[PDB]
């Protein structure tokens, strides 16, 4: 557990053999061009980020699984398993940079702005995500976890598409809708497009593969994991804002884009009449000097002390719900999570 | 079989439910907004096609189950069955369109074309793919052919994505590899993107609900299929350059998007030094003039003619290895695909 130097070195050695896996390594293929440039697409897009969500499918099997059965083999089950959720994540950051026209991902550009890809990156999106199935079948089609787990992904895929969808309706006829911008829709949002592959995928792969399967365990996990969740899209919007690229490894577009942030949430609840005017003036506007006034606004509002009061009151309240949680479920497993993500600056 | 009129309308019939199963309707959600902009998704860009893909797996089913066990129940899982090989093309033309840069898809523009849709056509894709999932948990959990048909779907998307790869890298810095355009890249090409979902899925799908596992029939059902599949795509070639957008419902852009076409393979193959010279000016390039030219190179080296022929010696030998398969597969099943397509002008 607790996110270690030791625990990412093990998770990073499994990435090569997903590699060869996805791009028959080692096996003749009629298709060479494809499954070489295939390695590059899971080299550049899947392996460079923090891999909160793979280190967490693999903690939550460790600290749900039978000390006795935590054996090598096991272990790495576990590792592959996170990086089929690794594999997700991928396929939606190469989906959302062309949607939210995005400059930089993880301190590199976005995978649609490099040399012939392009229009290319919507099939390397569809493709790397098609992928992950093809890891479960290898290593999990003998388990009696199998059939959860692919379904589980499923649901988990359909749920996000909706979210994306949602969080792209922030806008119609070139303007921000702010009427609509609602602490209620900004829940909404986020409990989709974030919540249920974050937080949710992970810890019910990680009860899976330890053959947990009562559904009121799943439910009280399930509870705290999509609180967890909307806490760390509120700290992401937050980073959108007042974070740095060279840490962040992201440039970003939520105001010029028009989206429904807890910043713009948050801004249009605080705002005095002239404030408000500001906001329907300059939100969702292509100028950079639009998005500076939005920027000085959020300031004036003191929004940074706002978000770092809300994040400390969030956390306290969290912990207080995993004080809550019963049956066999070790609180320490929703404690890692939070102490790992608290007070991130990327 | 046969694709009848009567066929047609108990397919489409179950159409409407499978909208209703995607969009919760008559159940409560927290995102209407969502999962009725989803409902339009579903009836602009999935029902509106010629069907032949969901048709073939009902006929397929049809042929190959025992006739005591064609009850309208089984009967109707197969045609929930087709609808979700449906989904599957529809979340591919809607993806298609945005890389192929098309005008009109079946009679209408394009949807990435449409009002407030641009790149969120690329999430609409995902979301079209990631429902014929749901639609198989809520159909077929409980029964033995489940996991052999979740299996297929995701291998048929994967090998489709190669496909789609593979069509793309036709073009590297603005310009067509002419010198790289032979029937072999052709035969590979559509092998992926076309003959794998279009052929194969279909009829797999069909034996894997009659509970049809032999291996080695699968294998002779393939050989066959992969065979009409290449057939099929030189026919889509041929309607690009050729085809009456009034009866195909979309406009060519092979020529422009310099793809590696049947046409294009067999214009090279036939062209004298001068033509040769023309392809290698005139093709792959924006201006209309430049298309036009290529089209008049066609006609000169009698690229109509040459096809039709080739539609008719390809039908005769395709004829002569559906004799040669054996097992209990029905020939008929397989000369039905065939008559359905042969000599279509759409
Ligand atoms: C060279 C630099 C500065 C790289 C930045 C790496 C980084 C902090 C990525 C976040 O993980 P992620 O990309 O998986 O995203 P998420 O925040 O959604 O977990
Ligand atoms: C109003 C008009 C003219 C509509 C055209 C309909 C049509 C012929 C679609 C082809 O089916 P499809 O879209 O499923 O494509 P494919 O050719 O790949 O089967
Ligand atoms: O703000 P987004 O939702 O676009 C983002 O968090 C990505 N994302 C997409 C869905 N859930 C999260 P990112 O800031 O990484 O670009
Ligand atoms: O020619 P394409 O491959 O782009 C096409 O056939 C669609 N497609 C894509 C993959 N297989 C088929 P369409 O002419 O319908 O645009
Ligand atoms: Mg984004
Ligand atoms: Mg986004
Ligand atoms: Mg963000
Ligand atoms: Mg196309
Ligand atoms: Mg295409
Ligand atoms: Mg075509």
């Amino acid at each position: 557990g607790s996110f270690s130097k030791e625990e990412s070195r093990e998770f990073m050695a499994i990435f090569p053999d997903i590699v060869r896996d996805l791009t028959d390594a080692g096996r003749h293929t009629d298709i060479p061009e494809v499954t070489k440039r295939f390695a590059k697409v899971l080299q550049y897009n899947v392996p460079t980020g923090k891999k909160t969500r793979g280190l967490s499918t693999v903690i939550a099997y460790k600290m749900l699984e039978k000390p006795e059965n935590l054996t090598p083999e096991n272990v790495r089950l576990a590792g592959i398993l996170g990086w089929c959720v690794e594999l997700l994540q991928a396929s939606l950051l190469i989906m959302d940079d062309l949607m939210d026209r995005s400059e930089t991902r993880r301190g590199q550009p976005c995978w649609y702005r490099q040399e012939n890809v392009g229009f290319l990156a919507i099939n390397d999106c569809l493709h790397v995500e098609s992928s992950l199935y093809s890891v479960l079948r290898k290593y999990f089609s003998h388990l009696p976890c199998y059939v959860p787990i692919i379904e589980l992904f499923h649901d988990v895929n359909f749920k996000t598409n909706m979210g994306q969808s949602l969080d792209a309706l922030c806008m119609k006829d070139g303007r921000p809708i702010l009427s609509q911008f609602t602490m209620k829709r900004y829940s909404s949002i986020v409990k989709y497009k974030t919540s249920y592959y974050t937080f949710q995928l992970p810890v019910s792969l990680g009860m899976y593969l330890a053959d947990m399967y009562d559904p009121e365990q799943h439910r009280q996990a399930k509870t705290i994991l999509m609180e967890i969740g909307e806490f760390f899209q509120i700290q992401d919007d937050f980073l959108d804002a007042f974070g740095d690229s060279q840490v962040t490894g992201k440039v970003g577009t939520d105001i010029k884009e028009g989206k429904c942030s807890w910043l713009a949430v948050v801004a249009l609840q605080r705002s005095n009449p002239a404030q408000r005017q500001i906001m329907e003036e300059h939100y969702g506007r292509p100028e950079p000097e639009s998005t500076q006034i939005i920027k000085n606004l959020y300031i004036e509002l003191g929004l940074p002390a706002t978000f770092a009061v809300y994040e400390e009151e969030s956390f306290n309240i969290i912990r207080t719900h995993i004080h809550q949680i019963s049956k066999g479920l070790p609180h320490d497993l929703f404690f890692k999570i939070m102490k790992k993500i608290y007070k991130r600056d990327a």
